[PDB]
């Protein structure tokens, strides 16, 4: 208790310890609220333990009693010697008091820094937020907002819904609609506008929202040359310092390039493909990752041919029978895998037309595992072998923040660093799940440890995905080998079911391809240990039932529950074929 | 226990007493197999109390070991017992006696009665299910299955999803695709071919499944004329009795029509929409259920000029301030709302011509609240107006089972009714949610209860819903206005936001028009009491959230689950907007 509390009361930038049913702490908010002094409030009548607070306060003010004001570790007064500061107008001086430029810089304005960045302004803390996008071999740059706005999950499923509307064409026809498909086309560029004209607006959403909380905003390069001196570069080249008491890092990844003659070169990665100023055209990836096989899906949904080159297996560290099955899928619905292959060597064969916007035109060979080569023309071939961080270009290694091998920063569970005042969060934080929506929520719940003194982690468990293959795939919890591998074979429990969504009926598309399946824990009351979904809409289906995982739901809780008709999402409350059983999933 | 047991032994048709490491129990099991008889079993080592239970049978069989073999309420025999029964072909007679024709009558093939037929049969109970269509004012009938297959949630859905495509077709170009929207337009009857296509694969395949489980399958009209007797009229008229042990009521509703001059005559129900020959053109509904606005909705995004006619409020019973935001979305998109208004009488103008199928046409007088008088032309004048049962057809009143002032049965929460062996599930069951999947999980429940010695109860509270207007709208529990009747507002918190898919933003759809809330109870932790969500694909996001409110989900709960990105439902995870707070849930 007394830990929190001088935890609290030296990390707050400004904070009001305070009582709901207490008047004078209404006149200090007020006065506040007039003066337009963002604040934290801990309000002690909600807290089982707020009496014992109450008291451990006067070993920060000498009293006990509410209002009580701080300001960056050290007590300001109570009521009257607000007013005091107030009336005297010394009140903006006092709080904007601080050894440091900021009570906060982020370095990274992605999905994780723009988070923190607004949740920390909120309760007084003196935000600077640096975002720099270094550019890609070809020149690619953009906006504020980070890797999924600009260059990730936005576009990639922006394009995913293009491709959708691929098939909802087709599926127009049987639903009744006069529609002559041989003279439909997509028109690439047109797509891309659209796609670009949304970022933009989010480009500049972000900046008006950082510039509506008091939010310093500076487009240049950090670089944190100590524990509280960042060293920035700007669009000038100029050169300056500034200093802060809390340093987040949020910087994210880059796209990796493997180390052949013409991938740089002549290669693009995700990071070009979302603004290409033309069609890729006949289009080999090279890799197999989710970025890998839901750009494959959707260039392949627009028409385009496309293969995938593919090294060993699809979706590594997921399940291994889902991956199959999305493979499955695409390879039936026009992406052709080079399996068991990986490349040796670009050459190029044509230049990109800037002028026509119209792709070049590139040779590829590689080689199989049974020796055999592979050589082909592809007019784009886009690189997705994994990403990393790039540290040593932000971080001095004189200041003793720790990285793991992989380059990424080693933390303690509320993203503390070994430099005590700097945190990491998003997808340089070793070992958590790299996805922007628990960037976003580490970012904010940090924000609240630091600055209002709240207590809550992060909880990086079971955390729910959705890859957005041509068929989605949506999971929560382990996949089916790690359970068996963890638990043993004896003690896991599959039940599983094939499904037709009905609007694939009047569609003929086809039976027994969408698929679900709940991995359960027999010793421990069949709990869910994992869901998995093959189907439409993957992400809409499993978010609901991530809480009930969370909560720890058991096969019983999902049968109990009745089912929405018609959806897919409802076969999960019927499951009844076990794979132990060995009868069939179809129907 | 003892209870539970003379219960399992009376009503199961063939069960046998087991566990799971006894050998003559397997013996017992696969002469069974073998012999091609059904059966449940209980493996008594899987129970907590299976010791009590083993003694307690004593009191049935004069032994204490298993196996322990009853059919239709008597001990049969051990092991021996029943190979000596097998060995001399005297097993089929055995399990084949009864003093009833058949162990299961059910009364009504659609989603209940088949479900509770096709589960029984799997643990030997002879079961025949009674399936009759009386046919439409019109003449309008179709096969085997029930309501929703083939005049409700099946069909009604597929046209809602030929609606949606509508809108695929206007989103479609500006992600890219280039079409002649000018020349595209819908055919009503090429729709219609493709519902009742895949609709008579549903009558088709239910009667292959009821083949597959040896139950016997009798189109024809029952009447229960005393507990255990049915009076079957078959197609030709010819009359005889049936009997059996349990009787399973599950007949369903049908439309009402408003008692004014040409309304039968000349209006039509959703019963006869979904294979009406001939596009409906300029259409007025009259009312204003899920099934008015469901039907409206799909017919005006078919291109259809579309008129509902709504006496007071839309959707009673439903979350009003959703109602709202359901209603208000469908009058931007096309449909025109004749609020407060009733209709007087409908008059021909034009006969339906069955030649070239083209629909006649109307004249519909009406008044409004403020006596202004409507009187309007339209080609088709739907009824959705309610709907109600018809047991009168069904029940002599003689047999004593007890009916409510609707008509409907009444029932123990094990649905049984006023008389011991007949039970009734789905829409009749007075007080019950009126939706396929409770009347599927009722009719299996049931069964089991019935004929394998299960003990579950169907869980009716918190059942989840989905309308599928335009914009669709999930809910799952209470109203806010029903929480707060129940709790009062200083004890209901209600969080909300706004929000928009990315799918709208390319599209150039509405900003801050999908829109979600919980509602919370403060006093009990911020217990989730009811959720609502306005948007696309709102049976998906719901459903499972559904299993975590089953399971007492807090505010917290969700709060504490990671997001799956880009996804609507993933916005449950990050609410904070109040309602209470007025500030704002615009985005
Ligand atoms: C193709 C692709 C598709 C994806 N799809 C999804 C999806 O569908 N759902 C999902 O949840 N996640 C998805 N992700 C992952 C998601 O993009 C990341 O988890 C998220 O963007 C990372 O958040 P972040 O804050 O860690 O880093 P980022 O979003 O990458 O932000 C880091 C920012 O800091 C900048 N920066 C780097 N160094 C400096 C420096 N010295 N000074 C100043 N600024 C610097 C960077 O240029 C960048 O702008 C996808 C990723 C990719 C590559
Ligand atoms: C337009 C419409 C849309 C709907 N959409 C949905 C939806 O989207 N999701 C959802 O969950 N629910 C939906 N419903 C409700 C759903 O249709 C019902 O809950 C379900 O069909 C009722 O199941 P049941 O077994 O009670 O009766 P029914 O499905 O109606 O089956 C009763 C059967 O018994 C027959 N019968 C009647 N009397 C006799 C007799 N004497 N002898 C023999 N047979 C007889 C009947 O003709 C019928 O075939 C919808 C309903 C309508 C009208
Ligand atoms: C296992 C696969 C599959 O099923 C389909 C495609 C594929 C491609 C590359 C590697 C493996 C697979
Ligand atoms: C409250 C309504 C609304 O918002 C839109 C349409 C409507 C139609 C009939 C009755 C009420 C409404
Ligand atoms: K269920
Ligand atoms: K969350």
């Amino acid at each position: 208790t007394s830990q929190w509390l001088r935890k609290t009361v030296d990390s707050a930038a400004v904070i009001l310890f305070s009582k709901t049913t207490c008047p004078y702490c209404k006149k200090v908010k007020d006065v506040l609220a007039e003066a337009k002094i963002k604040h934290a409030t801990i309000e002690l009548d909600q807290l089982s333990n707020g009496s014992a607070i109450q008291k451990c306060l006067a070993s920060f003010s000498k009293i006990e009693t509410v209002p009580q004001m701080f300001v960056r570790g050290k007590f300001i007064g109570d009521s009257q010697t607000v007013l005091k500061y107030y009336s005297n107008d010394e009140l903006a001086g006092i709080v904007n008091e601080s050894k440091y430029d900021y009570d906060l810089i982020v370095i990274g304005g992605g999905s994780g820094g723009l988070a923190a960045g607004k949740e920390a302004a909120k309760y007084g803390a003196k935000t600077a937020v640096l975002d720099y996008v270094e550019p890609t071999p070809i020149g690619t740059t953009w906006g504020l907002g980070g890797t999924c706005v600009n260059v990730g999950c936005i576009p990639k499923k922006l394009m995913h819904q293009a491709g959708l509307l691929s098939h909802a064409l087709e599926d127009a026809e049987h639903f009744g609609w006069s529609l002559d498909r041989s003279k439909i086309s997509h028109n690439w560029s047109t797509m891309v506008e659209g796609v670009q004209s949304h970022i933009g607006s989010l480009n500049w959403g972000y900046k008006v929202a950082l510039r509506d909380n008091q939010v310093t905003y500076l487009n240049a390069k950090g670089r944190l040359i100590s524990p509280h001196e960042v060293q920035i570069t700007d669009k000038n080249q100029k050169v300056s310092t500034i200093t802060g008491n809390k340093i987040i890092l949020a910087t994210g990844e880059r796209p990796k390039y493997p180390e052949i003659p013409g991938a740089v070169e002549y290669g693009i990665t995700s990071d070009d493909l979302f603004s290409l100023p033309y069609f890729p055209g006949k289009t080999l990836v090279i890799g197999a990752s989710y970025v890998a096989l839901e750009c494959a899906g959707f260039l392949a949904s627009l028409g385009g041919d496309v293969t995938v080159m593919v090294r060993s297996i699809l979706l590594r560290g997921f399940d291994q029978q889902m991956a199959e099955k999305v493979g499955d899928y695409m390879e039936n619905h026009g992406v052709k895998f080079a399996k068991l292959c990986v490349p040796d060597e670009i050459k190029q064969l044509k230049v990109v037309d800037t002028e026509n916007n119209k792709p070049g035109l590139l040779l590829v060979k590689g080689h199989y595992t049974d020796g055999k080569k592979f050589e082909e023309e592809f007019e784009t071939v886009i690189f997705a072998v994994g990403r990393e961080p790039q540290l040593s270009k932000v971080l001095c290694e004189t200041v003793g923040v720790k990285l793991d091998k992989n380059g990424r920063v080693v933390c303690t569970d509320d993203e503390q660093t070994t430099v005590s005042n700097v945190y990491a969060i998003g997808d340089i934080n070793a070992g958590k799940p790299q996805l922007t929506p628990v960037a976003i929520q580490a970012g904010r719940y940090l924000a609240r440890r630091l600055f209002a003194g709240a207590t809550e982690l992060t909880d990086y468990s079971n955390v729910a995905t959705t890859v957005f293959t041509p068929l989605e795939y949506g999971a929560c919890g382990l996949s089916e080998e790690d359970a068996i591998e963890k638990y043993g074979d004896k003690d896991i429990e599959v039940y599983h079911s094939n499904f037709k969504p009905l609007e694939w009926t009047v569609a003929h598309r086809e039976d027994n391809v969408c698929y679900m399946k709940l991995v359960c824990r027999k010793s421990d009351n069949m709990r869910v240990l994992g869901l998995h979904v093959l189907g439409p809409n993957a992400g809409e289906i499993t978010q609901g039932y991530a809480v009930a995982i969370k909560m720890g739901a058991t096969k019983a809780d999902f049968d109990r529950t009745i089912g929405i008709h018609p959806t897919c999402s409802e076969t999960f409350t019927t499951l009844h074929v076990t794979k132990k059983s060995g009868v069939s999933p179809i129907v």
